[PDB]
């Protein structure tokens, strides 16, 4: 966690609050100490205390995964971690509690296209304000090194040829 995205994580939990409250005044949400959901009131004006805060939390933790391992790859990095983790929550509590098979409970490569849309959308939230901040970030000519690599192969056939031929 890095100083300076340390205090930029902050501003980021600010400005998705302040996107959420642009959606939650277009819905109608009022504050109010009474906790509900058909009368439209709730405290933090349905995110609770603990709620407001659930997204914020893991973006440190999608900071450190980012320096622990271009752009739409890293897109695709963060939505297979952010289902991952998800996975193995209920992986772990259902092993726990002895329920039922989840569908979800395969590899990542083979879900339904909306179960990667639901993360990758987060994963694009979370991006796009890296994307501004001037944070260029990676995954961390090709042809001719490509071709190049071909000719040292060839170079080592032909030294295996010449063997040959000698022979």
């Amino acid at each position: 966690i890095p100083e300076k995205l340390e205090y930029f994580i902050n501003k980021y939990a600010e400005h998705s609050h302040d996107k959420w409250s642009m959606d939650k005044l277009a819905n109608g949400w009022i504050y109010g100490e009474i906790y509900s959901d058909s009368s439209k009131i709730q405290p933090l004006m349905l995110l609770s205390e603990k709620e407001k805060e659930i997204y914020r939390w893991p973006i440190k933790e999608s900071l450190k995964t980012m320096l622990a391992w271009d752009l739409h790859a890293m897109a695709e990095m963060m939505a297979e971690n952010y289902h991952n983790i998800w996975a193995k929550k209920k992986k772990l509590e259902l092993e726990s509690k002895g329920g039922g098979n989840h569908p979800l409970l395969v590899p990542y490569d083979t879900l339904t296209a909306k179960e990667k849309a639901k993360d990758r959308e987060k994963a694009q939230d979370i991006f796009k304000f890296l994307q501004i901040s001037g944070y260029v970030v990676s995954r961390g000519x090709x042809x001719x090194x490509x071709x190049x690599x071909x000719x040292x192969x060839x170079x080592x056939x032909x030294x295996x040829x010449x063997x040959x031929x000698x022979x």
